[PDB]
């Protein structure tokens, strides 16, 4: 039997992706799409839809009952940069909704979860080579705060209540579908607007700032084959360290100059510049690769040319 | 000026000792003890006492005011064994009484803030000796999750808004004026109370468990030191690992077989057992001693020597 998945923060740059390949390999009314926001998007009206806010036990319970619910992808969640600006409701939002889906696995009213963490649970004391998956955490924004703890959490409920809870450090993600929430890698994202609109970009972060990257094709991919593995696969139940690129600016900009020769970058960092800094340059996800099969099939030179036949 | 000090959870293990040494060093008046508990203790009629619920932020507002309160020392929480037994009340007390206080320290209503970590914030994949300031921490109990994501608010608190916040990774405490809170370390209390009044003790702990302990005096000690530094001695904004003494239960029950030659124990491991082996066996507290010269002055000999003493 097919499982029938709710994914809970649907609209959003990874929600919107993971919706669309969900439905096409388990059926299109098998998967549900909710968020909190209902706009005449692509992902809202190519299948079922439902509005909610995560926030509130009650409306998920109540999504769960109506649709079935054995799956829940829990998406929804400020990101980095954005949560920096608001730490209250990030820390609320980003743990609550966590503890609702954990609870109603404990409570046997679901079967599986999917929760993704973040390299932002990394900080200053980590090594910035090749992160290990058992290194330092110290995470300095609110955002890696609540990653971290969540990560605890969900161990907890694994150990504790035998809950099948899954999840995958994401590094900066890039797509073409959808704008990004707020992330403190998304100029990665805004570099290719800029570059096919204006021909010219000015980043938010300086020239040499190294950072784990991957296209979303690739955190799609993983985030639906870690939850499909059968569950003695899944070795780590906090999350696992994940990994397909890493660059600079200045790197991707060179890339994207092959394609648009007359293309321009500054350099002018920001807030979000402190953030990257306190981030791991690479990423090592060996037990990922060895626990359940986990390859990225695109790099550098490859996710520049789709980026740029999907944007122009 | 002297300080006007609020301690919240005065009336625990470590509260009682606490606001006697401050109320001997500033003044009796100077100091104000608070508990959720209004017991015929020694600590509510030795001084001003008031009654106080440290989940409820208003309450705590409304004494910092009548009492001009310049400095907190946050001693409520639930223990790491207590805590298992209620994982959803210790989040909740652990956490939002943490941030009350640092959110009066933000308005800056106080000035200055003491609030307690624990050896707890270690998990399995810990290194066990000689634990660094600085390593892998996944710890596996909803006390230790509480305690690891409470210093991650602290040094942002720190960070971002400028708190003077101080903590210390306290190690199993032992001392002989008020019973434990319900710890992972409680059984080196126990111990003395069941040789003394029975000759005889079943612990709840196997014999060869080393785990990182220290007396009450030298905590206390600790405690007071860190919080008189000159604020630039202050470099871990997060918690400061502490130590003195690391034993097992044979090497206790031994030292105090000397005292009372009858003695006799006998081991009976319970649920405590598995916290105790997701910790450390001793701590590296290298950055404690020379940024605030930490130096404790009890070891196993001269504790259970002074235990006996005061117990019998
Ligand atoms: N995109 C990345 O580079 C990246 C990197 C690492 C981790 N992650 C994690 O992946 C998850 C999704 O990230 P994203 O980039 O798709 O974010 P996004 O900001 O693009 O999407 C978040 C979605 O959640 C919805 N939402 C917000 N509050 C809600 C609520 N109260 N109830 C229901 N829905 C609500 C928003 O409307 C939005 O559609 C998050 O947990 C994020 O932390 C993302
Ligand atoms: N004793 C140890 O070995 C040890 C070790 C590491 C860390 N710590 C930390 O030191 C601190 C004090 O520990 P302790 O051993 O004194 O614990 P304890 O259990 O003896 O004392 C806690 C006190 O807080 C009070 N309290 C509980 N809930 C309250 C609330 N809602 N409002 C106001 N008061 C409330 C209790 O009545 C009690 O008097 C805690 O943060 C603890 O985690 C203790």
């Amino acid at each position: 039997m097919n499982p029938k998945i709710l994914i809970i923060g649907a609209c959003g740059q990874i929600g919107t992706e993971l919706t669309q390949k969900l439905r096409k390999l388990y059926g299109t009314e098998n998967v549900i799409a909710s968020d909190i926001r209902k706009l005449n998007t692509d992902v809202v009206n190519s299948g079922p839809f439902e509005v909610v806010n995560a926030l509130d036990f009650n409306q998920i319970e109540h999504l769960v009952e109506v649709h079935k619910i054995t799956d829940i992808y829990l998406m929804a969640a400020l990101l980095s940069a954005t949560a920096e600006k608001n730490p209250a409701f990030a820390w609320d939002l980003n743990m609550n909704s966590l503890f609702h889906v954990l609870n109603l696995a404990k409570a046997k009213k679901i079967k599986k979860i999917f929760w993704p963490s973040s390299i932002a649970v990394f900080g200053p004391t980590t090594p910035k080579e090749n992160t290990p998956q058992y290194t330092i955490m110290e995470p300095s924004t609110v955002y890696g705060i609540s990653k971290q703890a969540g990560e605890r959490w969900c161990e907890y409920y694994h150990n504790i209540y035998g809950v099948d809870v899954r999840s995958i450090r994401y590094p900066g993600l890039i797509s073409w579908s959808t704008p990004p929430g707020g992330g403190t890698t998304d100029y990665a994202v805004d570099i290719f607007y800029k570059a096919i609109a204006d021909k010219k970009y000015e980043c938010f972060l300086s020239s040499e700032t190294k950072m784990p990257m991957m296209y979303m094709d690739d955190a799609i991919d993983a985030t639906i084959n870690i939850m499909k593995a059968p569950v003695e696969k899944i070795k780590i139940h906090s999350s696992y360290n994940l990994a397909a690129m890493s660059f600079t600016p200045t790197e991707i900009a060179n890339e994207i100059k092959k394609h648009i020769p007359e293309f321009t970058i500054t350099y002018e960092p920001d807030f979000r510049q402190k953030i990257a800094d306190s981030w791991p340059a690479s990423i090592d996800d060996s037990q990922a690769r060895e626990d359940w099969d986990w390859k990225h099939t695109f790099d550098l030179e490859s996710m520049t040319k789709d980026m740029i036949e999907h944007l122009s």
